[PDB]
């Protein structure tokens, strides 16, 4: 009766946000479920620090050579560009099946060789400019502001929106590029400004606040009425880049209410079921009870890993009936793609490509007086349209306005 | 009696100029001499295919796995970017000192932590770029036209021009770019017109062949009398990139001739040392024996890694005396850095971060009948001067000529 052994390779610094911390209470949630559909097999889970970078490389390789050649049946991680590249690198060459939450970069769509071995079970940076795309297409748009803060570390935003550049580029649509690093004093004014002589349709990405603030600034300028379309991406559905909440309870409350009016925050696509509820709950708890308690306990990256756990039993059990073992990773990686499955959170549908297809929704402010927020739209990226959902009330408010960039 | 091992992990394929075939020669070359000053030791020295990629990786691991925690005690190579990145990574891990005369990028020249442990032998791409620059003050030169075949591959020659493009606009000069594979029909027609409209001092790096074929099609436009200086870059002391020789028994031999005493061929430090003439010869026949026949048998490379072998030695004796043992990688590369010492084919001097410094010479056609071509020049990278040799005789020719960028 033998065991599948994992490793995972996730950030020790709880500053991120898929640190082994924050991500281990979802994966133990989804052995615990997997082990009540394999034979009668246990798994064994190894946590070790990628540092985010080479020391991902480092453990799995010290721990193979110390283990006398020994290779894990399944990686978890890394995360981080250069963690995860050289770690995938290792994985097509011991044959090993590497499924990841992160390895958003471009570069990891390439599969041909090196990166054989490899799925992304959450949405790759290209995936929002697909979605943008399809957005603007709807709304008949064809210019726009790509307002965003830049790390000069993981740059997520700086990615997130020069994927969506990237694609309207060859699109044919024009945009307008504003970058800016929130480490240091904003000059937003300035921003705002050449903004509103620039486009009329901004998209943003940056901390919760940094947004807040911007709309603070815009809406004092009365940009803020309905002739302005506001987006701000809340980047692997994390509060702290902004989803929608105006109140703070300063000075500015009512203020920026009003602001929000003309705010359209993208998330991904909204779920309620129980599942995730108890599934959020439980994880919340863990990490809570460990000393840690802000942020929010379910993002992007905790919810991915959960469901890289089911997708590889999956994969597994079909590779089994072929006659083939936990051994042949590039075997069950192959399982791995072109499948769609139930996760926590909702569907999760892998491309003939093994990376994940991005499903978004879009919230909006559908009631201005009480400054109640819906979702008011949603991208599922295997079928690639956009969809306004059904009656959603708003008989009045700057959404019922038609954007125009004749000026 | 113990015995120093180290890896080579070198390209298979002899069609680079760094294979393992075509250098193994000369690293043994420098085992020999060097086994006669350390204790009464031997060395061990294994060759592996680095495949230019990850391969070298690979290697490394899996060596070091399958010999329970066994790591060598000397790294020489990779020479390719992203086959030397990871094993230099690696090697400041395991407290290893690698020793290559490749890892020409400029990235690996910040050896605050992840590069500590490597030290290049061979002058950096960067290096051209400070040569280029001294001779252009000595010549009160100011604009250029950078011309450069591309890879797409390895782009050796776009990174060394890139790399002198990159000095001169932080210095102010002025400079065109002109790109183009060889792999497709040459429109150089096209090119030269341009760059006579352009500058009047052209920089290539392009093969021996496509450099010979520009200077025909420039001399055809009667650019080779004197009112254009004319320099092409043999990378790496090697033939296939142009060493100044005009003929080739062909139509054009004459023609060629009288084109290229406007042209000046930048190499590495001429040497004439017996010394160099013994290893050339014996280098030459080892390769020979082994089936390969063409290019030249010592080119950067080859006597790099000849000269790394010395160096290693130079740093052990050193770190021995201070206490400590050649499995103190870190304590042997910094032994390794800020020295000089006599190598086959001359000086060679290791900055103090442990980077080669680049000494050139500068070969142009002395006697324009005969079709003679003799150093002029030479620039020293460790005091940073660029010098013409004195008493050259050029009586009448049209490097007599002061050029003159003000059309
Ligand atoms: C990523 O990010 C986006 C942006 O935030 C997410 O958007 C959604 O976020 C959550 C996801 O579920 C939704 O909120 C949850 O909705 C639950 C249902 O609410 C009903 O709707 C009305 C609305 O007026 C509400 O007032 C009423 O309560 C309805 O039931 C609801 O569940 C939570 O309830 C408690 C609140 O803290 C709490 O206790 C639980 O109670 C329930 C009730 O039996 C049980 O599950 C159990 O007993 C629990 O103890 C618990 O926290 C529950 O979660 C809350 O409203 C809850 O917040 C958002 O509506 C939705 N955002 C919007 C604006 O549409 C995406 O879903 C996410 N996507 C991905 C891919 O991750
Ligand atoms: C990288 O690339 C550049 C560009 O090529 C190099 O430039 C130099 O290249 C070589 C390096 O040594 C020089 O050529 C060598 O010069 C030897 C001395 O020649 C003398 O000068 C006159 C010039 O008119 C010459 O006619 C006369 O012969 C003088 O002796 C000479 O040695 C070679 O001699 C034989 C030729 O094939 C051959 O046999 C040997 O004979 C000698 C004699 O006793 C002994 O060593 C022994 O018996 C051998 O059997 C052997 O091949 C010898 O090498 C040749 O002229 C030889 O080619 C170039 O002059 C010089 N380039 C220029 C134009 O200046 C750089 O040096 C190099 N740098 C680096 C860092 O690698
Ligand atoms: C990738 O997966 C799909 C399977 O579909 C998906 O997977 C399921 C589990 C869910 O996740 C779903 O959401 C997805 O649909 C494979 O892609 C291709 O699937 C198509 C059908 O989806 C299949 O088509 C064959 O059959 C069609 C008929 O449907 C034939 O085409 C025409 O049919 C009409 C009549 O319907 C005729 O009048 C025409 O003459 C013509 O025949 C044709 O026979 C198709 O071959 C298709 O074969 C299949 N593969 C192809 C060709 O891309 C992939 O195989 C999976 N992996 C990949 C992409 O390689
Ligand atoms: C890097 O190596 C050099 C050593 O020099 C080199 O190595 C030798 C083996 C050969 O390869 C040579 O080609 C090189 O020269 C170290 O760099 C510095 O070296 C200098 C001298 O080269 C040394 O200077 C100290 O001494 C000077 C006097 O020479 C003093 O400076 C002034 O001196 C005048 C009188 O001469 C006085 O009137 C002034 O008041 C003033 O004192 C001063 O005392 C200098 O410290 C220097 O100390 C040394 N290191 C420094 C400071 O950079 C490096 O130590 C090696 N590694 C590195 C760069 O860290
Ligand atoms: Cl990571
Ligand atoms: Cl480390
Ligand atoms: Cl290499
Ligand atoms: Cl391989």
């Amino acid at each position: 009766p033998q065991k599948i052994e994992v490793l995972v390779l996730l950030p020790q610094d709880d500053s991120y946000l898929f640190s082994l911390t924050r991500v281990r209470p979802a994966i133990e949630y989804a052995l615990r479920s997997v082990e009540g559909l394999p034979p009668g097999t246990r798994f064994q889970v190894a946590y070790e620090d990628s540092d985010c970078g080479n020391r991902a490389l480092f453990s799995l390789v010290d721990r193979v050579a110390a283990a006398r050649g020994a290779k894990p049946d399944l990686i978890l991680g890394p995360v981080c560009e250069y963690a995860a590249a050289p770690v995938a690198r290792l994985a097509s060459h011991w044959d090993l099946p590497m499924l990841s939450a992160g390895a958003l970069a471009a570069g990891f769509q390439h599969k041909d060789s090196e990166y054989s071995h490899l799925t992304r079970v959450a949405p790759a940076y290209a995936k929002m400019g697909e979605m943008m795309l399809a957005l603007f297409r709807h709304h008949h748009w064809s210019r726009a502001a790509l307002v965003y803060s830049d790390d000069k570390l993981e740059r997520n935003c700086y990615f997130t929106l020069e994927g969506v550049h990237e694609v309207f580029q060859e699109e044919g649509l024009h945009t307008s590029i504003y970058s800016f690093d929130e480490t240091k004093d904003l000059d937003l004014e300035d921003i705002v400004r050449n903004i509103q002589a620039s486009e009329r349709v901004v998209i943003m990405c940056a901390s919760s606040d940094t947004i807040r603030s911007i709309m603070l600034v815009a809406h004092r300028h009365g940009m803020t009425s309905g002739d302005y379309a506001f987006f701000n991406i809340e980047l692997f559905n994390s509060s702290s880049y902004g989803d929608g909440s105006w109140k703070r309870g300063d000075k500015h409350d009512f203020e920026a209410k009003q602001a929000y009016s003309s705010l359209q925050t993208v998330t991904l696509l909204r779920t309620v079921k129980p599942e995730f509820e108890k599934f959020s709950m439980e994880v919340k708890s863990s990490v809570e009870k460990q000393g840690l308690n802000m942020e929010d306990y379910v993002n992007m990256f905790v919810e991915g890993f959960h469901d890289a756990i089911l997708l590889y039993v999956l994969a597994l059990h079909e590779v089994l009936r072929a006659g083939y073992s936990k051994k042949d990773g590039g075997k069950i990686i192959q399982q791995t793609w072109n499948r769609t499955f139930e996760g926590i959170a909702g569907q999760v549908s892998i491309d003939a490509n093994g990376d994940r297809y991005g499903d978004f929704s879009v919230i909006a402010m559908t009631d201005v007086e009480a400054g109640t927020q819906e979702v008011i739209g949603d991208y599922f990226g295997k079928e690639g349209r956009f969809e306004m959902r059904p009656n959603v009330k708003y008989p009045w408010g700057p959404l019922k306005l038609r954007i125009d960039e004749n000026r």
